């Protein structure tokens, strides 16, 4: 068994928009390489937590406090599915 990495669909459209806003993608970038490395637990400043209703099954991470990434984490995938903000991705 070897872990994958994946992205929506959605991700990719995701990752366009906040291109396009001028959000420091390179905060982004770091969070993402963390993932895909398995340099996990992450760190504290990420508030890292799973989450419930739509998303059970997902998990967040601040990459700032109104930029979210949702992902998930098994042993058999990292699935990259959307970032934004929090209205954006739970409203």
């Amino acid at each position: 068994i070897q872990r994958d990495i994946e992205y929506s669909g959605q991700y990719s459209k995701d990752v366009k928009l906040a291109q396009k806003r001028h959000k420091d993608m390179n905060k982004l970038k770091y969070l993402m390489t963390l993932l895909i490395n398995n340099t996990l637990p992450l760190p504290a400043v990420y508030k890292d937590h799973p989450l419930q209703g739509s998303w059970k099954g997902y998990r967040d991470a601040h990459v700032e406090p109104d930029w979210i990434l949702i992902y998930k984490l098994t042993d058999k995938l990292l699935r990259f599915e959307r970032t934004g903000t929090q209205a954006a991705l739970f409203g």
